């Protein structure tokens, strides 16, 4: 999905933005039948959130980052099976915020360690564990307009 796609970029440009880094080496009415995201009221409210959890939680990941300790070496599955711990208790709206954020985390982490190979990487990941493993949950939970709804 192009947007869960979308949705990761923005986030992960968000944050790196946020801590003074960049994403490249270079970058510095409807109608009552129909149905869609929609996409800029998600964006914001998934940065005010991540936000919000990265004040509330200054400890979290370490743990997790320790568990990945991500390099040019690293393959899509040890991702996979790092985020699946965040999900160790099933997924909610709260474990796809700390989801973001952890993400959002091995970037800026990343780049600081000179390891902006890294970025794209992560942001493909992201993508990638997102269509596969909670996008049938959130279509299921209300999609995207509910998470607005709670977090807007």
């Amino acid at each position: 999905s192009q947007s869960n796609r979308e949705l990761v970029v923005d986030f992960l440009s968000y944050k790196l933005s946020q801590k003074g880094y960049s994403w490249s080496q270079f970058s510095d009415s409807s109608l009552d039948a129909r149905e869609v995201i929609p996409m800029a009221a998600v964006k914001q409210a998934l940065r005010e959130a991540g936000d919000e959890f990265e004040l509330r939680y200054r400890r979290a990941f370490s743990d997790l980052t320790s568990q990945l300790h991500i390099t040019p070496g690293t393959a899509y599955q040890s991702f996979e099976q790092v985020v699946n711990e965040l999900f160790r208790d099933g997924v909610n709206w709260g474990a796809i915020v700390a989801f973001f954020s952890f993400g959002g985390a091995l970037c800026v982490e990343s780049v600081d360690k000179e390891m902006q190979v890294l970025v794209s990487r992560i942001a493909s990941w992201m993508a990638t564990y997102l269509n596969d493993h909670l996008e049938p949950w959130i279509q299921e939970n209300g999609g995207w307009d509910t998470f607005v709804d709670l977090y807007g």
